[PDB]
């Protein structure tokens, strides 16, 4: 802690708080720690947002987690490296209507600065399927390239909206204030998302990771692989198959959950 972590993400690795080092960290982290909701899905809330609790889960126990766990963790880490970290909250609007009941603030992201930096950067290793896998400049109007899809920040409110080009369209991901939010608001937001019985993190399975050079997205028993925009689709045949995929492909420590019969029947109910 940090050698636990820098080793878990396989970064090796210079540690000075520079732009180069921020890009490489965000790259290794998103390549090694899957987005997943196995806990909420198993009726285990995500409540404790401390460095010790998140480190224990996403590093020592070799699990993934969601936005609060991912951006919680990588935030304690950059802080330690001597980056300056502000936590922000956001509402998710990915594939929202029209229809749109205003969404809850169920997302958290980071505004990061460092010595001699050219302005703030946005860090979000916890969105899931569409997470930006590079730090983005906290500036509006500029189209910003990554190893995968391009990103753009626009004014909305009061706040910003992050969009990404997917296929032949700009799609909105989440809206957010640049105001710092206290840890306690993050914890309230996490309680909601992990325990509210109509939460999609409670009622279905979702996983995401990046294995080169592509998004591997799991939603139920549907696995989508987006490489260079092209989507390949795999329908997993049974719950045993999905648990195996979570273990091999998504590199999650499934026994940590961790009676495989019990995970398999939740998956089967869910699912299935
Ligand atoms: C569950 C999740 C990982 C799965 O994403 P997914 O498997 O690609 O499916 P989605 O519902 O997100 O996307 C739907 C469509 O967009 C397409 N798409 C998504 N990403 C794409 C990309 N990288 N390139 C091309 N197409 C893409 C999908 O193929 C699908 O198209 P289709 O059904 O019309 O063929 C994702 O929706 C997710 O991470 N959820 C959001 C998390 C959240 O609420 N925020 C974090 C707070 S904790």
């Amino acid at each position: 802690d940090l050698t636990g972590y820098l080793d878990r993400i396989n970064y090796r690795g210079a540690t000075d708080p520079t732009l180069d080092v921020l890009r490489d960290l965000v790259s290794a982290h998103t390549g090694a720690i899957a987005f997943e909701n196995l806990d909420p899905l198993m009726g285990v809330p995500v409540d404790d947002l401390s460095a010790e609790a998140l480190a224990d889960k996403l590093v020592d126990r070799r699990r993934g987690g969601y936005c609060y766990e991912h951006n919680g963790l990588i935030g304690y880490v950059l802080a330690e490296l001597g980056y300056r970290v502000r936590r922000l909250a956001g509402r998710v609007v990915w594939l929202a209507p029209p229809d749109a009941p205003t969404p809850a603030q169920t997302h958290t992201v980071l505004a990061v600065t460092f010595p001699g930096c050219q302005g703030p950067y946005l860090v979000d290793v916890g969105f899931g399927g569409m997470t930006p896998t590079a730090p983005l400049r906290l500036e509006t109007g500029t189209v910003q390239q990554t190893a995968l899809e391009p990103y753009r920040l626009d004014d909305r409110g009061d706040g910003l909206v992050l969009q990404a080009m997917v296929r032949d369209e700009w799609q909105a991901l989440y809206e957010f204030s640049t105001l710092t939010r206290p840890q306690v608001d993050l914890r309230v937001g996490s309680w909601f998302v992990s325990t509210h019985p109509t939460s999609h993190f409670v009622t279905g399975l979702m996983a995401a990771t990046v294995a080169d050079d592509a998004r591997w997205n799991l939603m139920g028993r549907n696995l989508a692989i987006h490489r260079r925009g092209g989507t390949e689709k795999i329908l997993l045949e049974d719950a045993a198959a999905v648990v195996d995929t979570l273990g091999d492909r998504f590199g999650i420590n499934v026994a940590d959950v961790g009676e495989r019969g019990r995970l398999e029947a939740r998956i089967d109910k869910v699912c299935f």
